[PDB]
């Protein structure tokens, strides 16, 4: 048996609409001993509010069971940490794993956008480019848009560590040239707890 | 039951200049304290090859010492794909472990690399950030470089490969220069190093 704690997404954390969640896996749980025990916990005191699903059979004869603590926003964010304690028959003690969120001091991102090589306008795409630098933690969410509407054709890379402790990244938003050249507002944006109302946008045109 | 491979492959830079030596490496860890002994064989697309070397005992804190074997390969293997086997043999293992490692499979295809100065939101910093985009690449192995005046920048930091809707990959190059560095005039180039280009090589310059 064997256990596995995952953390909120970084957007759920960030926005009170949202509801961000720490989620406790256990697999590998015999049928000979197939009763899980979980404690939660924040900053070590014990906590009782966690939504724990049935058991469910997996193919190769284990289960998988999860547990679900729902998570405030300003406990994540003040680095609160979420001990998720599992207790079977089968192991030789309790299993415990702890997840907060990364330590350190919160710095803000730079974004800054960035138009096609002059050498790429010969191709039928062109990229647009979104570097958010100069961040901490690497927990972040970066999306695109033009006239309110969402782009969806963008890859974004993940978080590089710099060397200065914080981190950045590059986001790639791929447009038909013609949509460049007519033209043409694009937008990305950019959602980070050392920003304000944990939003920032950032436009780019000819 | 007891120990484990892990079975690295080359240095993108080493398989694509003719003068450094690509090395396929097998770190086994959790080494045995009753049985400690290990064998290796080790084959090219079936044929066995002895060319290899195990580079003695290494030691460990928490238990347990590894036991790696390195062995050199032919640029060219490398590069048409040829499997390399690291077949292990522990006495305190049910069976003589294997893995198996090749260069990624598919028609290579040559990146795109752009160059793009610091947005003039940056240019109110102490620094500035040099990008260098490189896109269209398949396979993923590839080494990315920054120089000036045929002298290398040290500063700079480059992202892993990302695989984009094409099943292309696409990655950039960060260079960090005092704004002084830059307002000057200073040549600055992004080498890039890839399969599928002439030489294996090409440099894009960047300035005002
Ligand atoms: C039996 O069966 C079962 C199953 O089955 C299945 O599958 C297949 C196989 C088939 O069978 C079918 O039918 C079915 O389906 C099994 O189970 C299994 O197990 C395993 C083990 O073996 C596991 O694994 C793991 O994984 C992980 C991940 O996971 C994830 O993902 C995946 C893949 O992709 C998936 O699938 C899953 O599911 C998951 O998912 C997730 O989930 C979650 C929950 O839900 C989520 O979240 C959530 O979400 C929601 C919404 O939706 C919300 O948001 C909330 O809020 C949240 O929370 C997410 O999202 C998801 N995702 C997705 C979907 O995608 C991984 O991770 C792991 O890994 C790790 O570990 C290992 C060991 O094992 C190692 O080696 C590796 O390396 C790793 O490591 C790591 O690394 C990292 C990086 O960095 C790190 O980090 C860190 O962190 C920490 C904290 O703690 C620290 O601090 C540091 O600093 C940092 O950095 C880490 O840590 C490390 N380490 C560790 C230890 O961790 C693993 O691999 C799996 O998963 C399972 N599965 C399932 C399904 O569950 C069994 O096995 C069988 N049998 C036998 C006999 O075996
Ligand atoms: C007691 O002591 C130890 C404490 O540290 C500890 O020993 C550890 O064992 C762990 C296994 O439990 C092991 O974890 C693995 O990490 C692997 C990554 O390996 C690199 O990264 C580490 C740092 O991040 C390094 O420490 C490693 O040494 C290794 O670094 C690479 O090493 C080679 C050396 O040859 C090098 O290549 C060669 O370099 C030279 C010159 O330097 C030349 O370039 C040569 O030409 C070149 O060949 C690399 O450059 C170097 N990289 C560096 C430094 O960054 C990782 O492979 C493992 O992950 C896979 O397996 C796990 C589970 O086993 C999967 O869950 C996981 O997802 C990965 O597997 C995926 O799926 C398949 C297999 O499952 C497979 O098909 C895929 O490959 C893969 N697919 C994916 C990911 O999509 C694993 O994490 C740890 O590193 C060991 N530590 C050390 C120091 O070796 C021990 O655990 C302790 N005892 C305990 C806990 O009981």
């Amino acid at each position: 048996p064997s256990v596995f704690l995952f953390p909120p997404k970084p957007k759920d954390t960030l926005m009170i609409s949202r509801t961000p969640e720490v989620t406790c896996v256990v697999v590998d749980v015999s049928h000979e001993d197939p009763e899980v025990k979980f404690n939660w916990y924040v900053d070590g005191v014990e906590v009782h509010n966690a939504k724990t699903k049935p058991r469910e059979e997996q193919y190769n004869s284990t289960y998988r069971v999860v547990s679900v603590l729902t998570v405030l926003h300003q406990d994540w964010l003040n680095g609160k940490e979420y001990k998720c304690k599992v207790s079977n028959k089968a192991l030789p003690a309790p299993i415990e794993k702890t997840i907060s969120k990364a330590k350190g001091q919160p710095r803000e991102p730079q974004v800054y956008t960035l138009p096609p090589s002059r050498d790429e306008l010969t191709k039928n795409q062109v990229s647009l480019t979104c570097l958010v630098k100069g961040f901490y933690p690497s927990d972040i969410a970066v999306e695109w848009e033009s006239n309110g509407q969402p782009e969806n054709n963008y890859k974004t890379t993940p978080p590089v560590l710099d060397s200065d402790g914080s981190f950045f990244l590059y986001s790639k938003l791929t447009v038909d040239k013609s949509r460049w050249q007519q033209g043409n507002v694009f937008s990305c944006s950019v959602m980070h707890e050392a920003l304000h109302n944990h939003y920032t946008q950032k436009s780019l045109s000819l």
